[PDB]
Order: structure tokens, then sequence, then C-alpha cells
């Protein structure tokens, strides 16, 4: 499933955003 591939690292990047402000 690629696309599940690909909401895997969206959380990544998100849980990044929240953690820096």
């Amino acid at each position: 499933g690629v696309s599940e591939l690909l909401i895997s690292t969206a959380v990544q990047g998100i849980l990044f955003a929240l953690l820096g402000a």
C-alpha cells in the first residue's frame, strides 16, 4: 500500500510542526 506509506511520512512532518510551535 504506497498510500499507507505516505500517511506515515506525513505524521512525521506534522508531528514536528506542532512540537515546534
